Protein backbone atom coordinates (compact mmCIF):
# COMPACT_ATOMS: atom_id res chain seq x y z
CA UNK A 1 0.00 0.00 0.00
CA UNK A 2 0.65 3.63 -0.62
CA UNK A 3 4.19 4.99 1.67
CA UNK A 4 2.96 6.80 4.34
CA UNK A 5 7.09 8.26 4.95
CA UNK A 6 8.80 11.29 2.88
CA UNK A 7 10.11 10.07 -0.92
CA UNK A 8 13.78 8.68 0.17
CA UNK A 9 16.89 9.06 -1.61
CA UNK A 10 17.19 4.97 -2.67
CA UNK A 11 20.47 3.40 -2.34
CA UNK A 12 22.27 6.96 -2.43
CA UNK A 13 24.09 6.55 1.04
CA UNK A 14 26.78 3.69 2.05
CA UNK A 15 25.98 1.68 4.26
CA UNK A 16 27.28 2.75 8.11
CA UNK A 17 29.07 0.15 10.28
CA UNK A 18 28.87 0.76 13.62
CA UNK A 19 32.33 1.85 15.45
CA UNK A 20 33.84 -1.17 17.99
CA UNK A 21 32.85 -0.47 21.29
CA UNK A 22 36.38 -0.41 23.55
CA UNK A 23 36.29 -0.94 27.66
CA UNK A 24 37.74 2.00 29.57
CA UNK A 25 39.73 -0.25 31.78
CA UNK A 26 40.38 -4.15 32.58
CA UNK A 27 40.17 -4.95 36.03
CA UNK A 28 41.88 -7.84 37.92
CA UNK A 29 39.28 -10.61 39.24
CA UNK A 30 40.75 -11.17 42.65
CA UNK A 31 39.13 -14.91 42.22
CA UNK A 32 41.01 -16.04 39.28
CA UNK A 33 43.57 -13.49 38.41
CA UNK A 34 41.87 -12.78 35.41
CA UNK A 35 41.07 -9.56 33.66
CA UNK A 36 37.99 -8.29 33.39
CA UNK A 37 37.02 -5.72 30.98
CA UNK A 38 35.62 -2.33 32.36
CA UNK A 39 33.27 -0.74 29.69
CA UNK A 40 30.89 2.61 29.90
CA UNK A 41 28.17 3.36 27.72
CA UNK A 42 25.93 6.70 28.27
CA UNK A 43 22.59 6.30 26.90
CA UNK A 44 21.42 10.01 25.66
CA UNK A 45 19.53 11.79 23.12
CA UNK A 46 20.56 13.10 19.98
CA UNK A 47 19.28 13.94 16.43
CA UNK A 48 20.40 12.75 12.87
CA UNK A 49 19.73 13.65 9.69
CA UNK A 50 17.55 11.13 8.12
CA UNK A 51 16.41 12.97 5.02
CA UNK A 52 19.01 15.06 3.37
CA UNK A 53 16.44 17.67 2.69
CA UNK A 54 13.87 17.59 5.44
CA UNK A 55 14.77 18.45 9.41
CA UNK A 56 16.13 15.82 11.67
CA UNK A 57 14.74 12.79 13.59
CA UNK A 58 15.19 12.69 17.72
CA UNK A 59 17.24 9.41 18.61
CA UNK A 60 18.54 7.96 21.83
CA UNK A 61 20.92 6.04 21.63
CA UNK A 62 24.24 3.97 23.51
CA UNK A 63 26.70 6.13 23.37
CA UNK A 64 24.21 8.77 21.67
CA UNK A 65 24.36 6.73 18.20
CA UNK A 66 22.09 4.19 16.46
CA UNK A 67 22.81 1.48 16.09
CA UNK A 68 24.58 1.34 19.40
CA UNK A 69 28.38 0.08 18.90
CA UNK A 70 29.93 -3.03 18.12
CA UNK A 71 31.03 -5.11 21.26
CA UNK A 72 33.93 -7.69 20.02
CA UNK A 73 34.33 -10.13 22.98
CA UNK A 74 36.54 -13.55 22.91
CA UNK A 75 35.00 -16.36 24.76
CA UNK A 76 36.48 -16.73 28.23
CA UNK A 77 36.70 -12.86 29.04
CA UNK A 78 34.01 -11.83 31.91
CA UNK A 79 32.91 -8.33 31.22
CA UNK A 80 31.31 -5.18 32.98
CA UNK A 81 29.05 -2.62 31.30
CA UNK A 82 28.11 0.32 33.04
CA UNK A 83 25.47 1.51 30.72
CA UNK A 84 24.71 5.01 32.34
CA UNK A 85 21.16 6.66 31.49
CA UNK A 86 21.40 10.24 30.36
CA UNK A 87 18.38 10.48 28.68
CA UNK A 88 14.40 11.29 29.50
CA UNK A 89 12.74 8.00 30.28
CA UNK A 90 13.90 4.71 32.55
CA UNK A 91 16.00 1.75 30.55
CA UNK A 92 16.52 -1.76 31.16
CA UNK A 93 19.30 -2.83 29.38
CA UNK A 94 19.03 -7.06 28.15
CA UNK A 95 22.23 -8.70 26.19
CA UNK A 96 19.91 -11.21 23.82
CA UNK A 97 21.53 -14.15 23.64
CA UNK A 98 23.67 -14.30 27.02
CA UNK A 99 22.89 -16.83 30.03
CA UNK A 100 23.38 -13.72 31.93
CA UNK A 101 22.70 -13.96 35.87
CA UNK A 102 18.79 -12.76 36.52
CA UNK A 103 19.81 -9.69 37.95
CA UNK A 104 21.77 -9.04 34.78
CA UNK A 105 19.76 -10.07 31.82
CA UNK A 106 17.71 -6.62 32.16
CA UNK A 107 14.21 -7.69 33.67
CA UNK A 108 11.78 -5.67 32.71
CA UNK A 109 11.10 -4.12 36.07
CA UNK A 110 14.90 -4.08 37.30
CA UNK A 111 14.96 -0.28 35.64
CA UNK A 112 17.14 2.36 35.90
CA UNK A 113 16.39 6.11 35.97
CA UNK A 114 17.57 8.98 34.50
CA UNK A 115 20.91 10.00 36.16
CA UNK A 116 21.49 6.34 37.87
CA UNK A 117 23.65 3.97 36.32
CA UNK A 118 23.94 -0.08 36.30
CA UNK A 119 26.75 -2.28 36.30
CA UNK A 120 26.44 -5.42 34.26
CA UNK A 121 28.31 -8.43 34.79
CA UNK A 122 28.56 -10.97 31.76
CA UNK A 123 29.98 -14.21 31.47
CA UNK A 124 31.01 -14.72 27.70
CA UNK A 125 31.54 -18.64 28.29
CA UNK A 126 28.28 -19.40 25.22
CA UNK A 127 29.50 -20.41 21.68
CA UNK A 128 30.47 -17.91 19.19
CA UNK A 129 27.87 -16.26 18.28
CA UNK A 130 26.29 -12.95 17.04
CA UNK A 131 24.45 -11.73 20.51
CA UNK A 132 22.66 -8.24 20.51
CA UNK A 133 21.91 -5.84 23.77
CA UNK A 134 18.81 -4.02 23.68
CA UNK A 135 15.91 -1.95 25.96
CA UNK A 136 13.91 -3.96 27.95
CA UNK A 137 12.57 -1.26 30.72
CA UNK A 138 8.67 -2.67 31.10
CA UNK A 139 5.76 -0.65 28.82
CA UNK A 140 8.29 1.04 26.80
CA UNK A 141 10.71 -1.25 25.44
CA UNK A 142 9.34 -0.80 21.78
CA UNK A 143 9.62 3.07 21.53
CA UNK A 144 13.20 2.53 23.56
CA UNK A 145 14.35 0.17 20.85
CA UNK A 146 12.31 2.00 17.96
CA UNK A 147 14.16 5.82 19.07
CA UNK A 148 17.51 3.73 19.00
CA UNK A 149 18.20 1.20 22.26
CA UNK A 150 19.87 -1.89 20.26
CA UNK A 151 23.43 -2.44 19.13
CA UNK A 152 25.42 -5.76 18.10
CA UNK A 153 27.89 -8.00 21.00
CA UNK A 154 29.98 -10.88 18.90
CA UNK A 155 31.21 -13.33 20.62
CA UNK A 156 34.61 -14.79 19.13
CA UNK A 157 35.70 -17.99 19.68
CA UNK A 158 40.09 -19.10 17.36
CA UNK A 159 38.09 -22.45 17.00
CA UNK A 160 35.51 -20.75 15.17
CA UNK A 161 38.03 -18.34 13.26
CA UNK A 162 40.49 -21.41 12.35
CA UNK A 163 37.46 -22.13 10.02
CA UNK A 164 38.34 -19.54 7.40
CA UNK A 165 34.95 -18.38 6.81
CA UNK A 166 34.97 -14.37 5.56
CA UNK A 167 36.32 -12.23 8.10
CA UNK A 168 37.36 -8.97 9.35
CA UNK A 169 34.44 -6.44 11.09
CA UNK A 170 33.53 -4.20 8.11
CA UNK A 171 35.49 -5.65 5.66
CA UNK A 172 34.16 -9.19 4.85
CA UNK A 173 32.51 -9.59 8.33
CA UNK A 174 29.31 -7.34 7.69
CA UNK A 175 26.46 -6.61 10.19
CA UNK A 176 23.32 -6.23 8.92
CA UNK A 177 20.74 -4.79 11.52
CA UNK A 178 17.53 -4.63 9.78
CA UNK A 179 14.75 -2.08 11.27
CA UNK A 180 11.62 -0.63 9.46
CA UNK A 181 10.39 2.93 10.81
CA UNK A 182 7.86 5.70 9.98
CA UNK A 183 9.06 9.35 9.43
CA UNK A 184 6.86 12.53 9.50
CA UNK A 185 6.76 15.15 6.32
CA UNK A 186 9.47 17.41 8.15
CA UNK A 187 11.90 13.87 8.58
CA UNK A 188 11.26 13.17 12.51
CA UNK A 189 10.37 9.70 13.84
CA UNK A 190 6.58 8.66 14.13
CA UNK A 191 6.44 7.43 17.31
CA UNK A 192 5.20 3.94 18.06
CA UNK A 193 3.23 5.62 21.70
CA UNK A 194 -0.57 4.55 21.59
CA UNK A 195 -0.12 1.45 18.46
CA UNK A 196 -1.31 -1.92 20.29
CA UNK A 197 -1.44 -4.08 16.77
CA UNK A 198 2.37 -3.80 15.29
CA UNK A 199 4.41 -0.93 13.96
CA UNK A 200 4.90 -1.95 11.02
CA UNK A 201 7.29 0.76 9.72
CA UNK A 202 7.30 1.70 5.99
CA UNK A 203 11.21 2.80 5.65
CA UNK A 204 13.70 -0.13 5.80
CA UNK A 205 17.08 0.42 7.90
CA UNK A 206 20.50 -1.47 7.30
CA UNK A 207 22.41 -0.24 10.43
CA UNK A 208 20.63 2.79 11.21
CA UNK A 209 20.34 3.94 7.40
CA UNK A 210 17.24 3.84 5.42
CA UNK A 211 18.06 1.98 1.74
CA UNK A 212 21.44 2.10 1.54
CA UNK A 213 24.42 0.84 -0.77
CA UNK A 214 27.61 -0.88 -0.43
CA UNK A 215 30.57 -1.57 -3.11
CA UNK A 216 31.83 -5.29 -2.79
CA UNK A 217 34.10 -7.07 -4.70
CA UNK A 218 33.17 -10.21 -6.63
CA UNK A 219 33.93 -12.62 -3.78
CA UNK A 220 32.48 -14.01 -0.49
CA UNK A 221 31.36 -11.71 2.94
CA UNK A 222 30.07 -12.98 5.63
CA UNK A 223 26.33 -10.80 6.31
CA UNK A 224 25.37 -11.41 10.34
CA UNK A 225 21.65 -10.62 9.89
CA UNK A 226 19.84 -9.25 12.75
CA UNK A 227 15.59 -7.95 12.87
CA UNK A 228 16.00 -4.92 14.77
CA UNK A 229 12.18 -4.37 13.92
CA UNK A 230 9.41 -3.67 16.23
CA UNK A 231 6.90 -5.64 14.37
CA UNK A 232 8.45 -6.27 10.66
CA UNK A 233 9.26 -9.61 9.92
CA UNK A 234 11.55 -10.36 6.36
CA UNK A 235 12.02 -13.09 3.83
CA UNK A 236 15.03 -12.09 2.61
CA UNK A 237 16.87 -12.83 -0.84
CA UNK A 238 18.94 -11.55 -3.25
CA UNK A 239 18.51 -10.30 -7.01
CA UNK A 240 20.63 -9.53 -9.76
CA UNK A 241 19.21 -5.45 -10.63
CA UNK A 242 18.59 -7.22 -14.85
CA UNK A 243 16.58 -9.90 -13.44
CA UNK A 244 15.09 -8.45 -10.08
CA UNK A 245 12.79 -11.92 -9.41
CA UNK A 246 15.38 -14.58 -9.58
CA UNK A 247 16.53 -15.53 -6.17
CA UNK A 248 20.43 -16.08 -5.79
CA UNK A 249 21.71 -19.22 -3.88
CA UNK A 250 23.39 -17.87 -0.64
CA UNK A 251 24.64 -20.41 2.66
CA UNK A 252 23.09 -19.77 5.96
CA UNK A 253 26.17 -20.56 8.54
CA UNK A 254 24.56 -19.88 12.03
CA UNK A 255 21.27 -19.25 14.08
CA UNK A 256 20.23 -17.38 17.40
CA UNK A 257 23.19 -19.45 18.88
CA UNK A 258 26.49 -20.26 17.02
CA UNK A 259 27.17 -21.96 13.81
CA UNK A 260 24.81 -24.73 12.34
CA UNK A 261 26.06 -28.62 11.77
CA UNK A 262 26.42 -27.82 7.85
CA UNK A 263 25.96 -24.64 5.74
CA UNK A 264 22.09 -24.44 4.58
CA UNK A 265 21.87 -23.58 0.53
CA UNK A 266 18.57 -21.53 0.77
CA UNK A 267 17.41 -18.55 -1.40
CA UNK A 268 14.74 -17.11 0.64
CA UNK A 269 15.59 -16.23 4.70
CA UNK A 270 12.59 -15.85 6.86
CA UNK A 271 13.99 -13.79 9.36
CA UNK A 272 11.79 -12.25 12.22
CA UNK A 273 11.99 -10.13 15.56
CA UNK A 274 15.46 -10.96 17.38
CA UNK A 275 16.09 -13.87 15.52
CA UNK A 276 20.01 -13.55 14.17
CA UNK A 277 21.00 -15.89 11.30
CA UNK A 278 24.52 -15.40 9.53
CA UNK A 279 24.88 -15.77 6.15
CA UNK A 280 27.93 -16.06 3.32
CA UNK A 281 26.84 -14.53 0.02
CA UNK A 282 29.73 -15.10 -2.68
CA UNK A 283 29.38 -11.95 -4.93
CA UNK A 284 32.07 -13.80 -7.61
CA UNK A 285 29.67 -14.91 -9.94
CA UNK A 286 28.20 -10.99 -10.12
CA UNK A 287 31.35 -9.22 -11.22
CA UNK A 288 30.22 -5.76 -12.52
CA UNK A 289 26.49 -6.46 -11.69
CA UNK A 290 24.18 -4.56 -8.86
CA UNK A 291 22.85 -7.14 -6.52
CA UNK A 292 19.81 -5.98 -4.37
CA UNK A 293 19.02 -7.51 -1.10
CA UNK A 294 14.97 -7.85 -1.29
CA UNK A 295 11.95 -8.62 0.83
CA UNK A 296 8.92 -10.93 0.09
CA UNK A 297 5.33 -9.03 -0.06
CA UNK A 298 2.07 -10.74 1.00
CA UNK A 299 3.17 -10.53 4.18
CA UNK A 300 6.18 -12.33 4.01
CA UNK A 301 4.34 -15.11 1.50
CA UNK A 302 1.23 -15.60 3.59
CA UNK A 303 3.55 -16.61 6.49
CA UNK A 304 2.91 -13.42 8.40
CA UNK A 305 0.74 -10.67 8.02
CA UNK A 306 2.87 -7.61 8.15
CA UNK A 307 1.57 -4.53 5.67
CA UNK A 308 3.71 -4.40 2.72
CA UNK A 309 4.36 -0.53 1.70
CA UNK A 310 5.49 0.45 -2.23
CA UNK A 311 9.28 0.30 -0.64
CA UNK A 312 9.59 -2.38 1.97
CA UNK A 313 10.31 -4.79 -1.01
CA UNK A 314 13.91 -3.13 -0.95
CA UNK A 315 16.69 -3.47 1.75
CA UNK A 316 19.76 -2.45 0.01
CA UNK A 317 21.97 -2.82 -2.91
CA UNK A 318 25.39 -3.91 -3.39
CA UNK A 319 27.59 -2.89 -6.55
CA UNK A 320 30.15 -5.72 -7.35
CA UNK A 321 33.15 -4.61 -9.01
CA UNK A 322 34.75 -6.37 -11.88
CA UNK A 323 37.78 -8.31 -9.91
CA UNK A 324 38.79 -8.15 -6.32
CA UNK A 325 42.04 -6.65 -5.08
CA UNK A 326 43.60 -9.02 -2.98
CA UNK A 327 43.01 -13.05 -3.31
CA UNK A 328 39.89 -14.17 -1.29
CA UNK A 329 41.22 -16.64 1.35
CA UNK A 330 37.90 -17.41 2.79
CA UNK A 331 36.10 -20.69 3.05
CA UNK A 332 32.37 -22.07 4.20
CA UNK A 333 33.42 -25.76 5.11
CA UNK A 334 30.19 -28.34 4.61
CA UNK A 335 31.25 -29.37 8.51
CA UNK A 336 31.28 -26.08 10.52
CA UNK A 337 30.92 -27.46 14.45
CA UNK A 338 29.37 -30.17 16.13
CA UNK A 339 25.70 -28.66 18.01
CA UNK A 340 25.89 -29.06 21.34
CA UNK A 341 21.86 -30.52 20.91
CA UNK A 342 20.08 -30.46 24.86
CA UNK A 343 19.05 -34.54 25.77
CA UNK A 344 16.35 -35.53 24.18
CA UNK A 345 13.42 -35.40 26.54
CA UNK A 346 10.32 -37.41 26.68
CA UNK A 347 8.27 -35.50 29.29
CA UNK A 348 4.58 -34.09 28.55
CA UNK A 349 5.36 -30.54 26.68
CA UNK A 350 4.05 -27.79 28.85
CA UNK A 351 1.51 -25.55 26.81
CA UNK A 352 2.23 -21.89 26.14
CA UNK A 353 -1.12 -19.78 23.65
CA UNK A 354 -0.33 -16.87 22.35
CA UNK A 355 -3.14 -15.14 21.98
CA UNK A 356 -5.28 -11.72 22.96
CA UNK A 357 -7.11 -11.58 26.19
CA UNK A 358 -9.96 -8.61 25.39
CA UNK A 359 -7.22 -5.98 24.11
CA UNK A 360 -4.24 -7.32 25.51
CA UNK A 361 -1.59 -9.44 24.20
CA UNK A 362 -0.98 -12.72 26.55
CA UNK A 363 0.27 -16.01 27.86
CA UNK A 364 -2.07 -18.13 28.75
CA UNK A 365 -4.44 -15.64 29.21
CA UNK A 366 -1.81 -13.95 31.44
CA UNK A 367 -0.62 -10.00 31.16
CA UNK A 368 3.21 -9.69 32.50
CA UNK A 369 2.29 -6.36 34.67
CA UNK A 370 -0.25 -9.04 36.60
CA UNK A 371 2.57 -10.07 38.91
CA UNK A 372 0.65 -13.00 41.00
CA UNK A 373 -0.17 -14.99 37.42
CA UNK A 374 2.60 -14.05 35.16
CA UNK A 375 5.41 -17.23 37.01
CA UNK A 376 4.32 -19.47 34.43
CA UNK A 377 6.51 -22.40 35.01
CA UNK A 378 9.22 -23.82 37.79
CA UNK A 379 11.23 -25.91 36.22
CA UNK A 380 14.30 -27.47 38.29
CA UNK A 381 17.92 -26.32 37.04
CA UNK A 382 18.91 -29.07 34.74
CA UNK A 383 16.15 -30.36 33.48
CA UNK A 384 15.63 -30.76 30.09
CA UNK A 385 11.61 -29.26 28.60
CA UNK A 386 9.73 -29.49 25.69
CA UNK A 387 7.49 -26.05 25.70
CA UNK A 388 4.51 -26.68 22.93
CA UNK A 389 4.23 -22.64 21.66
CA UNK A 390 0.46 -22.12 20.13
CA UNK A 391 -0.28 -19.24 17.59
CA UNK A 392 -4.02 -20.41 17.43
CA UNK A 393 -4.16 -17.03 15.50
CA UNK A 394 -4.51 -16.04 11.71
CA UNK A 395 -4.48 -12.64 11.97
CA UNK A 396 -0.90 -12.33 14.14
CA UNK A 397 2.58 -13.67 14.50
CA UNK A 398 4.78 -14.57 17.37
CA UNK A 399 8.53 -14.34 17.18
CA UNK A 400 8.59 -16.57 21.09
CA UNK A 401 11.94 -15.84 22.92
CA UNK A 402 13.02 -17.37 26.02
CA UNK A 403 15.50 -15.64 28.14
CA UNK A 404 19.26 -18.14 29.67
CA UNK A 405 18.72 -21.04 27.08
CA UNK A 406 19.33 -22.24 23.82
CA UNK A 407 16.95 -24.72 21.97
CA UNK A 408 15.99 -27.03 19.57
CA UNK A 409 12.93 -26.50 17.33
CA UNK A 410 11.47 -29.70 17.17
CA UNK A 411 8.21 -29.74 15.06
CA UNK A 412 6.70 -26.73 13.29
CA UNK A 413 2.34 -27.38 12.17
CA UNK A 414 0.69 -25.26 10.76
CA UNK A 415 -2.91 -24.92 10.22
CA UNK A 416 -2.60 -23.10 6.61
CA UNK A 417 -0.32 -26.20 5.54
CA UNK A 418 2.59 -23.40 5.24
CA UNK A 419 5.86 -24.85 5.97
CA UNK A 420 7.38 -27.45 8.73
CA UNK A 421 10.79 -26.43 10.38
CA UNK A 422 13.23 -24.71 7.79
CA UNK A 423 16.68 -25.75 6.71
CA UNK A 424 18.02 -22.97 8.57
CA UNK A 425 16.60 -23.87 12.13
CA UNK A 426 18.40 -26.88 12.50
CA UNK A 427 20.54 -25.97 14.74
CA UNK A 428 20.64 -24.16 18.16
CA UNK A 429 18.24 -20.95 18.77
CA UNK A 430 16.53 -18.84 21.19
CA UNK A 431 13.49 -17.24 19.09
CA UNK A 432 11.41 -19.20 16.83
CA UNK A 433 8.37 -17.79 14.71
CA UNK A 434 5.11 -18.88 15.00
CA UNK A 435 3.70 -17.56 11.70
CA UNK A 436 0.49 -17.77 10.75
CA UNK A 437 -1.60 -20.73 12.80
CA UNK A 438 1.46 -21.99 13.46
CA UNK A 439 2.64 -24.31 16.76
CA UNK A 440 5.93 -25.03 17.38
CA UNK A 441 7.83 -27.40 19.94
CA UNK A 442 11.24 -26.46 21.35
CA UNK A 443 13.85 -28.48 23.57
CA UNK A 444 16.21 -27.01 25.64
CA UNK A 445 18.46 -27.63 28.81
CA UNK A 446 16.86 -24.72 31.44
CA UNK A 447 20.47 -24.53 32.84
CA UNK A 448 23.19 -23.81 34.06
CA UNK A 449 21.96 -21.19 36.37
CA UNK A 450 18.87 -20.93 38.71
CA UNK A 451 16.81 -17.53 38.66
CA UNK A 452 13.42 -15.87 37.53
CA UNK A 453 13.61 -15.29 33.63
CA UNK A 454 11.41 -13.67 31.02
CA UNK A 455 9.75 -15.69 27.88
CA UNK A 456 7.32 -13.51 25.81
CA UNK A 457 6.60 -12.16 22.23
CA UNK A 458 9.54 -10.34 20.57
CA UNK A 459 6.89 -8.17 18.44
CA UNK A 460 7.91 -5.18 20.97
CA UNK A 461 4.08 -3.45 20.38
CA UNK A 462 2.98 -7.31 21.54
CA UNK A 463 5.64 -7.43 24.30
CA UNK A 464 4.92 -3.91 26.29
CA UNK A 465 1.11 -4.80 25.72
CA UNK A 466 1.53 -7.19 27.32
CA UNK A 467 2.53 -10.71 25.79
CA UNK A 468 5.38 -11.36 28.43
CA UNK A 469 5.71 -13.92 31.35
CA UNK A 470 8.11 -15.90 33.63
CA UNK A 471 9.80 -18.82 34.46
CA UNK A 472 12.15 -20.30 37.66
CA UNK A 473 14.78 -22.19 36.80
CA UNK A 474 14.92 -23.62 40.61
CA UNK A 475 17.31 -25.02 42.81
CA UNK A 476 16.69 -27.05 46.42
CA UNK A 477 18.03 -24.69 49.30
CA UNK A 478 21.58 -27.19 49.54
CA UNK A 479 22.33 -25.83 46.29
CA UNK A 480 25.74 -23.46 46.60
CA UNK A 481 26.77 -21.03 43.96
CA UNK A 482 25.95 -17.93 46.76
CA UNK A 483 22.21 -18.54 44.63
CA UNK A 484 20.36 -16.76 47.43
CA UNK A 485 21.96 -13.81 46.57
CA UNK A 486 21.85 -14.98 42.37
CA UNK A 487 17.67 -15.84 41.95
CA UNK A 488 16.19 -12.34 41.91
CA UNK A 489 16.25 -10.28 39.49
CA UNK A 490 15.42 -7.09 41.89
CA UNK A 491 18.34 -8.15 44.42
CA UNK A 492 19.64 -5.18 45.92
CA UNK A 493 22.79 -5.72 45.98
CA UNK A 494 23.17 -5.62 41.72
CA UNK A 495 20.22 -2.28 41.66
CA UNK A 496 21.51 0.59 39.60
CA UNK A 497 22.87 3.21 41.75
CA UNK A 498 22.34 7.17 41.18
CA UNK A 499 25.32 9.48 39.94
CA UNK A 500 26.42 13.00 39.33
CA UNK A 501 27.57 14.02 35.63
CA UNK A 502 30.18 15.96 36.68
CA UNK A 503 32.00 12.56 38.58
CA UNK A 504 31.39 11.15 35.18
CA UNK A 505 32.60 13.75 32.71
CA UNK A 506 35.77 13.59 35.36
CA UNK A 507 36.23 10.26 35.67
CA UNK A 508 36.05 11.05 39.47
CA UNK A 509 34.43 10.03 42.55
CA UNK A 510 32.84 6.51 42.12
CA UNK A 511 34.01 6.51 38.43
CA UNK A 512 37.59 6.78 39.70
CA UNK A 513 40.35 3.89 38.88
CA UNK A 514 40.08 2.77 42.68
CA UNK A 515 36.00 3.23 43.02
CA UNK A 516 35.33 0.77 39.75
CA UNK A 517 38.42 -1.48 40.82
CA UNK A 518 37.09 -1.78 44.09
CA UNK A 519 33.51 -2.26 43.00
CA UNK A 520 34.45 -4.74 40.15
CA UNK A 521 36.62 -7.36 42.93
CA UNK A 522 33.35 -7.05 45.02
CA UNK A 523 31.23 -7.88 42.58
CA UNK A 524 33.56 -11.02 41.32
CA UNK A 525 34.11 -12.58 44.57
CA UNK A 526 30.33 -13.61 44.34
CA UNK A 527 31.38 -15.88 41.89
CA UNK A 528 28.15 -15.49 39.88
CA UNK A 529 29.51 -17.68 36.75
CA UNK A 530 31.53 -20.38 38.47
CA UNK A 531 28.36 -23.23 37.74
CA UNK A 532 29.33 -23.00 33.97
CA UNK A 533 32.90 -23.54 34.78
CA UNK A 534 33.46 -26.17 32.03
C1 LIG B 1 12.29 -19.08 42.45
O1 LIG B 1 12.98 -20.21 42.90
C2 LIG B 1 13.87 -19.93 43.96
C3 LIG B 1 14.57 -21.21 44.33
O2 LIG B 1 15.41 -21.60 43.24
C4 LIG B 1 13.08 -19.36 45.15
O3 LIG B 1 13.91 -18.92 46.22
C5 LIG B 1 13.78 -19.74 47.37
O4 LIG B 1 12.73 -19.23 48.19
C6 LIG B 1 12.56 -20.14 49.28
C7 LIG B 1 11.22 -19.91 49.93
O5 LIG B 1 11.13 -18.51 50.12
C8 LIG B 1 13.72 -19.93 50.27
O6 LIG B 1 13.53 -20.78 51.41
C9 LIG B 1 13.31 -19.98 52.59
O7 LIG B 1 14.50 -19.59 53.29
C10 LIG B 1 14.28 -18.72 54.40
C11 LIG B 1 15.64 -18.22 54.94
O8 LIG B 1 16.61 -19.25 55.23
C12 LIG B 1 13.42 -19.46 55.44
O9 LIG B 1 12.96 -18.51 56.40
C13 LIG B 1 12.17 -20.14 54.84
O10 LIG B 1 11.56 -21.11 55.73
C14 LIG B 1 10.15 -21.24 55.43
O11 LIG B 1 9.72 -22.55 55.04
C15 LIG B 1 9.94 -23.57 56.01
C16 LIG B 1 9.47 -24.92 55.43
O12 LIG B 1 10.59 -25.71 55.00
C17 LIG B 1 9.22 -23.24 57.33
O13 LIG B 1 9.84 -24.04 58.34
C18 LIG B 1 9.24 -21.76 57.76
O14 LIG B 1 8.03 -21.44 58.48
C19 LIG B 1 9.39 -20.71 56.65
O15 LIG B 1 8.11 -20.20 56.24
C20 LIG B 1 12.45 -20.83 53.50
O16 LIG B 1 13.14 -22.08 53.68
C21 LIG B 1 15.05 -20.26 49.57
O17 LIG B 1 16.22 -19.84 50.31
C22 LIG B 1 15.08 -19.63 48.18
N1 LIG B 1 16.15 -20.27 47.49
C23 LIG B 1 17.13 -19.53 46.99
C24 LIG B 1 18.24 -20.31 46.33
O18 LIG B 1 17.14 -18.30 47.05
C25 LIG B 1 12.34 -18.11 44.75
O19 LIG B 1 11.43 -17.73 45.77
C26 LIG B 1 11.52 -18.41 43.53
N2 LIG B 1 11.04 -17.18 43.05
C27 LIG B 1 9.75 -17.02 43.01
C28 LIG B 1 9.23 -15.66 42.76
O20 LIG B 1 9.05 -17.96 43.23
C1 LIG C 1 29.73 -15.93 47.75
O1 LIG C 1 29.93 -14.51 47.86
C2 LIG C 1 30.73 -14.18 49.01
C3 LIG C 1 30.75 -12.67 49.19
O2 LIG C 1 31.41 -12.01 48.11
C4 LIG C 1 32.13 -14.82 48.91
O3 LIG C 1 32.81 -14.61 50.13
C5 LIG C 1 33.95 -13.75 50.00
O4 LIG C 1 35.09 -14.52 49.65
C6 LIG C 1 36.44 -13.96 49.83
C7 LIG C 1 37.51 -15.08 49.79
O5 LIG C 1 37.39 -16.05 50.86
C8 LIG C 1 36.66 -13.17 51.12
O6 LIG C 1 37.87 -12.39 51.04
C9 LIG C 1 35.47 -12.28 51.35
O7 LIG C 1 35.49 -11.76 52.68
C10 LIG C 1 34.20 -13.09 51.37
N1 LIG C 1 33.20 -12.22 52.02
C11 LIG C 1 32.47 -12.76 53.00
C12 LIG C 1 31.81 -11.84 54.00
O8 LIG C 1 32.37 -13.97 53.14
C13 LIG C 1 32.04 -16.34 48.69
O9 LIG C 1 33.33 -16.83 48.40
C14 LIG C 1 31.04 -16.67 47.58
N2 LIG C 1 30.72 -18.07 47.52
C15 LIG C 1 30.62 -18.77 46.38
C16 LIG C 1 30.36 -20.21 46.62
O10 LIG C 1 30.73 -18.27 45.25
CU1 LIG D 1 15.85 -9.43 22.59
CU1 LIG E 1 16.61 -12.21 25.34
CU1 LIG F 1 3.34 -11.31 19.21
CU1 LIG G 1 13.33 -10.44 26.61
Amino acid sequence: VAQISPQYPMFTVPLPIPPVKQPRLTVTNPVNGQEIWYYEVEIKPFTHQVYPDLGSADLVGYDGMSPGPTFQVPRGVETVVRFINNAEAPNSVHLHGSFSRAAFDGWAEDITEPGSFKDYYYPNRQSARTLWYHDHAMHITAENAYRGQAGLYMLTDPAEDALNLPSGYGEFDIPMILTSKQYTANGNLVTTNGELNSFWGDVIHVNGQPWPFKNVEPRKYRFRFLDAAVSRSFGLYFADTDAIDTRLPFKVIASDSGLLEHPADTSLLYISMAERYEVVFDFSDYAGKTIELRNLGGSIGGIGTDTDYDNTDKVMRFVVADDTTQPDTSVVPANLRDVPFPSPTTNTPRQFRFGRTGPTWTINGVAFADVQNRLLANVPVGTVERWELINAGNTWTHPIHIHLVDFKVISRTSGNNARTVMPYESGLKDVVWLGRRETVVVEAHYAPFPGVYMFHCHNLIHEDHDMMAAFNATVLPDYGYNATVFVDPMEELWQARPYELGEFQAQSGQFSVQAVTERIQTMAEYRPYAAADE
